[PDB]
């Protein structure tokens, strides 16, 4: 069967700044709550940490012409925080905000658009220190950083991002403790999510006001969440399961509200968002675009035991990564019509989609067919979800390269290019030979 996606589709790559860069203490950088949390003992499998990485800050013009290569139209990039602010305030690094104004020029012109995400996790460790996203401060020091970046970049970068899945940033990192930096307390997470839905709609306000060339918006991660049964108790497990994602993050964006049902769940556990006067309205901010990252799902049974949500999440059936996610495809056609139906046309790019599999170099070659699979059935769900009429523009592939993957440190591989993090040496994979393929082709079988 062929699957062809739009002339007009636009194909990305993407990365985050503290997995690939390194150079973590050079050319003035602070330190991020993740270079904190990789070095604190236990947090971080095998101890590994981004002090080196993949070496990316040094060696980004290897990177660019790896993108050249495969032909992408956009790369989705972040900029690490506390490498233009190393207290989070106050002076600028110059040669941290030079960096990266070397890089978004030889992008360019190597003939690539950049996408920005101005906070992909990596707070500086000062902000921490004084409560981190807990703190208002912080929300009003992110919005000046981005207001810097905004006025710095203006015509060069068109696409950016805010936050990068505040799912992760409150609940992991501040209830589940997994993430950085690692607190472990419900209240503290609910009221930093609303935090950074404040952070995110008061920097779209800075980019309107400042007539900042391009388009903004954030990049929530979601799953899909399938009913057990018709009977109404998993319904509504369901609905909880996916609501943390979904409706909790989106709600307040497009509707100017947090949804009554989880506000009601969080209640009677113990914790109520502390949202002040004008916070609401200040979210929802109309945006241009959402960004989509997905991976998984799974199917949902109510069960009270199963977590602070009690949903019991089932593989019904699924192949699982190397990471052990469910590979769900026919959730990801499922989760795009939830978003359209509920929040209208807005436009969408999937900004992160990918697969972990830990497959080995063996005579030059990385022969990692599972990684071609799963891109293969997630670009076959994006095209049932455009034929659908979902307002997909474009889908940017979880990794360029192997890279630093959070609590699971380099074991976890993502990329289309093989890192060797010993000798820092790139090796192209066989997805990367076929995503180059299909997307000068932009179709498959």
């Amino acid at each position: 069967a062929i699957i062809q996606l739009p002339k007009d589709f636009q194909w990305g790559v993407a990365t985050a700044a503290y997995q690939i860069e390194g150079a973590y203490n050079e050319d003035g950088r602070g330190l991020s709550i993740w270079d904190t949390f990789s070095h604190t003992p236990g947090k971080v499998r095998n101890g590994d940490n981004g002090d080196i990485a993949c070496d990316s800050y040094h060696r980004y013009k290897e990177d660019i012409k790896l993108m050249k290569e495969l032909g992408v139209d956009i790369y989705r990039f972040s900029i690490s925080w506390p490498r233009i602010f190393p207290t989070g305030r106050g002076p600028v690094n110059s040669k941290g905000l030079e960096f990266y104004h070397h890089f978004v020029d030889e992008l360019i012109a190597n003939g690539i658009e950049p996408m920005c995400t101005l906070y992909h996790w990596d707070l500086p460790q000062s902000l921490q220190d004084i409560g981190g996203w807990a703190n208002r401060e912080v929300v009003e020091a992110f919005v000046e950083y981005s207001t810097f970046i905004f006025k710095e970049f203006n015509g060069k970068i068109k696409k950016w991002i805010t936050i990068n899945e505040p799912w992760c940033i409150s609940f992991l990192s501040n209830y589940e403790g997994k993430h950085a930096p690692g607190n472990h307390n419900l209240q503290l997470a609910v009221t930093i999510s609303h935090h950074l839905l404040l952070a995110h709609g008061k920097a779209v306000k800075a980019f309107r006001n400042l007539g900042i060339e391009g388009e903004i918006g954030y990049a929530p991660n979601v799953e899909w969440i399938e009913p057990f049964s018709s009977k109404q108790e998993d319904q509504d497990a369901c609905h909880r399961g996916m609501g943390i994602f979904i409706e909790w993050f989106f709600d307040p964006v497009f509707k100017g509200k947090y949804p009554d049902f989880m506000l009601d769940w969080f209640e009677q556990n113990g914790a109520v968002p502390e949202i002040q006067e004008g916070d609401m309205q200040m979210i929802s901010q109309p945006i241009d675009f959402v960004g989509i990252n997905f991976y998984t799902g799974s199917v949902g049974r109510y069960n009270k035991e199963a977590g602070l949500l009690e949903v019991e999440k089932i593989n019904i059936g699924y192949q699982t990564t190397d990471i052990g996610w469910n590979i769900y495809p026919e959730g990801f056609y499922k989760v795009l019509n939830k978003i359209n139906n509920q929040y209208g046309n807005i436009p969408i790019y999937i900004t992160e989609n990918g697969a972990c599999y830990n497959d080995e170099v063996i005579n030059g070659r990385v022969k990692d067919e599972g990684r071609i699979e799963y891109l293969k059935q997630h670009l076959t769900s994006i095209r049932r979800s455009i034929e659908t009429g979902v307002n997909i523009k474009g889908y940017f592939a979880w990794s360029l390269l192997d890279n630093f993957e959070w609590a699971e440190g380099y074991d976890m591989r993502f990329g289309l290019v093989h890192i060797n993090f010993h000798t820092l040496e790139r090796t192209k994979k066989d997805s990367y030979y076929w995503y180059k393929k299909i997307v000068r082709n932009r179709w498959f079988e």
